[PDB]
């Protein structure tokens, strides 16, 4: 069932013999953060909160301990799908406060919520759902992660057949037995790839069981002898691995993009939603595409898009509006990967919409043609933006971008520009191997 | 039990606890595609059906995402014979409709229904009981397929006698727990190479039947250690895996063949219905053969036909009628592998047939000798045709028929060559090893 | 339940079926020591207590063998956390006495008690709870340490995932069986590193509970497959292993420390102990830091302080104060690691803290900047001096120590200095493989 009140979620740890409970939370950069918990602290716990280092949140670029006190939120109560013999064990979320009780900004959570907030404002609120990729490799015998493929199936096909069937299917049975309501999984383009639907719903909500349902595939794969990855491109010649995000906007529990009275079956302030997006999405691409190897996936010739447009039946498009109506319509950016943190990602998407709306921004016409196909001077001529082609790119677009400064904060933006700062120079000065095939016998 | 109402399915999930329900449909090149359903949704699947990708039935030669909603039937519902231990699975087919609600035209298995409507306003209803030969190989230490033998046993010998007994005899208990009423099972000519017998019924449920036989097999074998293999031809100098096709027009609740009255046993409509098949079959020789490996099979020199003629009593003839008469009249084309689509190559015999006996084609007098015996002075005399040599050859002929463009429609036609044809580019620009044997020394 | 007196005792060995006692105490430099009795000599042992060669808490410069006696003290009776086929397993501790009956004053836990007591005649009594660092590393094929990582997780990372999560879940749940009350348990910023926070309590309680946590983490580990270590730096460029110690004074059941008057809320008493702990802590630097490895892990560019400084928001200098105020208000000392004795450690923070406040020294302005980004001319013009560089250096300055020599008794400071004395001797005159690489070339 779901448990509200903290007498709840104590009746059901006393009733299911939960031993440990685990906080959840994540880094500004997207990594998942988490400390057990004993059974018996769980009553003091909710009455005062727990008192944790705080400087985990900002990264791997921190500097000074700071403490700050994280309260927990019975509501996000849920018992992980595993029975150890020694008893059950459980996770739970909460907020974090600085020790004056103010709350701290640099949480990428309450980036969120403050989003939600303004669009609350307007009496808009947000339904997410997303659409999962992950490889899923062989172990060596050290149990270190390979890249061995486990299959050689293609799009939706019936594979694997051998053990790693069974794998595949405990996957679904455990997010099934968490309440995740998955909508269909099946086989991805690439080898050895598999895709998992999640359900239409809330957007908190949604991001919660994206960051659960991470670390909860990789646990299951380690325990039946493979590994499941996350990566963005782990391999040359085929498919990556990407994460598209269906989104929808209610207003007085009704669809604000549905449109009986329209040819395309959309509503006004769907263009301007859509036109908001293509204004600003150079600007923040850099959190949807967090990692260097986000833009090895990002190159022409592949179902990733490069090129801003939006379409109706076209797929290569950036942005892709369904065919579903009324009550299911949507709108399904096809830009992030699953390694970007899905708090910012959503919290973005969220804010840079409502601008469009609030500035009654026009989306322009959109483009029908296969974009890949036309020439430079074409796309000049028909004025065709594209991503960033590199990390470094894209992080001067969105260091200039006084929009997204403004969304984040100032503590979350300038942290996560000097991560990535670091990170990226520490790239760019390797020798890789593939330059000594080419140049080592040439020179 | 049969089920044959939605009512009837949702009772038995419940009752026999599914877990899973798997769609089933395959794609233009014969692949199986499928993906998973939570049983929860079953019910609202019934409702309204489920949107999915169908830019996967086009093959791999996929470009844009396309999305239509495909409705389940009810009475194919069936449960897959192994019990895992998290619960029961089980299997379901459904047709696929377009978006403003018309059906669309390159299902294979709406291909099929249109064929067999088409015989419907003639009064005729087909029955096909299939052949299907098969490997079995060993698996390497890593898992993956190979080719070694599992005995050296001979036509209809009692072998295997080892381990691999076992495993042969739980594919029959898995299929007839099914229900699929296996006629009989034996050995084979070639080594480790066995064939599986089906009973005459509805060519839809046997054209289902044949798809579902398919993974059923290799997943078996997967899970004991060996492989499956449905190649046509997966070794030199052994005779290689073909699926005949026993087949009957009824009319009235009456077998059409079978007439006591002339010396043969054989009614009119049967002579025009080989003289249609005759006709036709260079045409769509492609379909029934689709791989580029199908044409390493069709050699003289084996139980492979490759001249166009039929006989009584001869075997080499391309199609034979078996002595059985009355009810059990039946015409066996020898043509086509397991590799091929059932659902297209059904179809096209039936279409064929069906012409032939709309336009009185007399199929010639038979041919009772030995045909490779003969010269090619006797065969241009008695102007006996040959099938393509290669796939190459294949599409030449059935790119130019009107008659199969014709039966399977435009869409189908126009995406089934181009997939082949950029299939045999690049087969024929390979340096295979045999040359290098060859000609490396002498040259 | 607490057991409090030896007919408790016996009762609880009947009732859950106790075989063998095992008596715990400590050596000079810091190895625990113990030996086996039979649960029917426990009574006997009550009564008269157990003769023993009273040489081993010399260290390993013992010469001749020397007879005390051990009287078990009840009150410490504790059941370890496994349970082997045989039966049950117990521990207890007791007091050294000489054979004329006075007390042993070589025993490091007669040290810390008459630093209690010193204590007890200003009326102040001390709670500590300490922080725990070790690594969980793989044993090789033939069972013995080595050092390869388990996972590559960082700081407060929800690692591991694979086989080593269950074993890392089993050290959690032990020690909470035993009734560690353990506060909260999370990765480290090294890979494969974990830490482990206990609750306050009486120091005495809390030093028999950091003895007997070290050998009950070892011992699971090596049941499970893995080694922990708790070596101070067993890997070059990754952060160290410490043992931060929060220490309290409580006056009357009442904190000493804390002020709700002052503007710091920290009372006058706070200050003068920190400013006795600042005066002294260059002079017993290498009780904290026994070992030669432990100033490995002093180095500059770490965790690891390396300057005598006291802060409240800065988090590099040698002691902090959290944030925590009322009864939770605390003093954490940051040099010691864990291959520290506790019972020495403990000893001597009193007796520095106490000391400070009989001669009401001031601890001087609180470093609230980088003291690793000054200059040597701002350090010196600032006055921060440094902790010993190596062992040789820190036995120098403990050497002439006045305060020391009479805080830890004339038997215990001559012979913990001859210990510690050769073992640098040797490790001085040893060429390291280092050296090779750097110099056989070169020169
Ligand atoms: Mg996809
Ligand atoms: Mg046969
Ligand atoms: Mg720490």
């Amino acid at each position: 069932k779901k448990c509200t009140t903290k007498e709840d979620v104590l009746e059901a740890v006393k009733e299911r013999d939960v031993k440990f409970i685990r906080t959840q939370f994540t880094d500004t950069l997207g990594i998942i953060k988490s400390w057990a918990i004993p059974a018996e602290q769980l009553e003091e716990a909710f009455e005062n909160g727990v008192m944790f280092d705080g400087s985990s949140i900002q990264g791997f670029t921190r500097i000074e301990e700071s403490d700050m006190k994280l309260a927990l939120d019975p509501s996000t109560f849920r018992i992980l799908p595993w029975r150890p013999a020694t008893g059950a064990v459980a996770r739970i979320l909460g907020d974090v406060y600085l020790p004056d009780g103010n709350p701290f900004k640099g949480d990428p959570r309450y980036v969120l919520k403050t989003a939600i907030k303004e669009a609350e404002k307007m009496g808009f609120s947000m339904n997410v759902g997303p659409e999962l990729e992950f490889f899923l490799f062989k172990l060596d015998a050290n149990g270190n992660p390979t890249t061995e493929l486990t299959d050689q199936g293609g799009y939706f096909d019936f594979a694997p057949l051998d053990r790693a069937q069974d794998v595949r299917r405990d996957i679904d049975y455990a997010l099934e037995h968490m309440g995740f309501q998955i909508e269909a999984s099946h086989h991805e383009v690439a080898p050895s790839q598999h895709e998992i639907d999640f359900r239409f719903g809330d957007v908190l909500c949604t991001a919660d069981n994206v960051v659960t349902f991470k670390y909860v595939v990789k646990s299951i794969a380690y325990h039946k002898g493979y590994y499941a990855s996350f990566m963005p491109k782990p391999l040359f010649g085929v498919n990556g691995s990407g994460m598209h995000s269906n989104q929808s906007l209610f207003k007085d529990g009704k669809n604000v993009f549905y449109d009986p009275d329209t040819p395309t079956k959309l509503s006004q302030d769907a263009m301007y939603y859509i036109g908001g997006l293509l204004k600003h999405i150079r600007e923040f691409t850099a959190v949807t595409n967090p990692v260097v190897n986000s833009y090895k996936r990002l190159v022409p010739g592949y179902e990733a898009p490069v090129y801003i447009s939006w379409s109706a039946q076209n797929r290569s498009s950036l942005i892709r509006i369904p065919a579903t109506r009324g009550n299911g319509t949507r709108i399904e950016l096809r830009c992030p990967d699953p390694a970007c943190n899905p708090y910012l990602a959503f919290a973005l998407m969220l804010r840079a919409g409502l601008e469009g709306i609030k500035n009654k921004i026009d989306p322009g016409e959109p483009t029908n043609v296969n974009i890949f196909h036309l020439s430079d001077k074409e796309r000049e001529e028909r004025g065709i933006r594209s991503l960033p082609a590199d990390l470094k790119e894209a992080i001067d677009e969105m260091k200039g971008s006084k929009f997204v400064k403004e969304a984040l904060g100032e503590h979350v933006f300038s942290h996560y520009l000097c991560a990535k700062e670091m990170e990226w120079d520490e790239y760019k000065a390797v020798v890789h191997p593939w330059e000594l095939s080419r140049y080592l016998s040439m020179l």
